[PDB]
């Protein structure tokens, strides 16, 4: 299964049924691509038959791609085949085979349904407004935490977050005419790490208990995790806070000299140097950062005194804020608008914050 794994929908015409590709599989897609354009070879597959993998050519695409018959057709047309890291469905003339270096990937393209979909709507309907939605993003990531499903023959059955709103939510919404609580704009959270309006670090209250739970697997498996050795920059893996001496999900901000290095806890976004550092287990790989980076949308930093901003977020570090996401820049960072007790930062700030 997934949690909280960052995501994109590759196919998809209703939310009875789509496909998503793992960000966390970015890498392997990668190669499947590149060692994909590797026409003089070829093959035909082994009596094709159903279930059989092989490639596939589209003129659409102009390109090859991972296949799968889903249905033998008279040879006056090929076959019917699903494409395995996409999810979508040609009628290919011809097949082949699948070139051994590529052949032990699994399909890359998960086929998920949404959890719950609004009873007694028109599919036409549906599958429009989730046509529009995907479009009303698109380029963003996606977070989406799964489970199997009871029939083998279903799609998993998935929980999609987009911009930490909940799909469903924006669905039922964009099916209905209906607007929608302004209050949904905005986000409980808190300010783990303040150091600049174009920059700081704050906790959803909406992934607190998956942090925590994080914070359990950890722990448990914490006595029994290798030694990380390839200090690398930028590089995932476990990785003792001295303060703390515990161990957090970090990443290598700089390789230092002697097995020392600077490191961002991802999950509680602050840096320390620590000398420790422990694999991290692909199963604690997947789930998105749990302190999200963040600046503040120009027209605030404008109307802001720098100088009464640090002192108020001091004042009350512990304390609940909410955030209102406008935009995720490419790096990962939102920009966001800020609100204390639902007045917005700026307001609060001018009348004895």
């Amino acid at each position: 299964s997934e949690f909280n794994s960052e995501c994109i929908i590759s196919y998809g015409n209703s939310p009875k049924s789509f496909y998503v590709q793992m960000k966390h599989n970015s890498a392997d897609l990668d190669l499947i691509v590149k060692t994909l354009q590797s026409k003089e070879k070829l093959k035909k597959l082994i009596d094709p038959t159903t279930n059989s993998n092989g490639v596939c050519y589209s003129q659409e695409d102009a390109c090859y791609y991972r296949c799968s018959i889903k249905s033998v057709l008279d040879p006056s047309q090929g076959f019917e085949v699903f494409l395995l890291d996409y999810g979508n469905t040609l009628v290919v003339p011809e097949v082949w085979q699948l070139p051994q270096e590529i052949e032990p990937i699994p399909s890359l393209a998960l086929h998920c349904q949404l959890s719950k979909i609004p009873m007694d709507v028109s599919d036409e309907k549906l599958e429009e407004a989730f046509a529009a939605l995907l479009e009303q993003h698109f380029g963003e990531l996606y977070e989406i935490t799964t489970q199997p499903n009871e029939d083998e023959t279903k799609p998993l059955i998935a929980e999609l977050r987009i911009n930490y709103k909940d799909f469903v939510q924006e669905l039922v919404s964009t099916v209905t005419g209906v607007q929608k609580p302004l209050e949904a704009e905005l986000h409980n959270c808190v300010v783990v790490q303040f150091d600049g309006p174009m920059s700081f670090y704050v906790q959803m209250e909406s992934d607190v208990p998956a942090l925590e739970q994080m914070t359990d697997k950890l722990l448990d498996a914490e006595q029994d995790l290798p030694a990380f050795s390839d200090l690398k920059e930028g590089a995932l893996c476990v990785a003792q806070f001295p303060e703390d001496e515990v161990f957090y999900r970090a990443q290598i901000r700089k390789v230092l000299d002697d097995g020392k290095c600077e490191v961002h806890f991802i999950d509680f976004g602050n840096n320390a140097v620590t000398q420790q550092f422990r694999q991290l287990p692909e199963e604690l790989a997947k789930p998105a950062r749990y302190s999200r980076h963040c600046e503040l949308d120009a027209s605030t930093i404008s109307k802001c005194d720098a100088a009464l901003l640090q002192s108020f977020i001091d004042t009350r570090f512990s304390e609940t804020f909410q955030v209102e996401i406008l935009a995720t820049k490419g790096t990962g960072t939102h920009v966001v608008r800020l609100f204390y007790q639902s007045k917005n930062i700026s307001e609060k700030l001018q009348e004895c914050q």
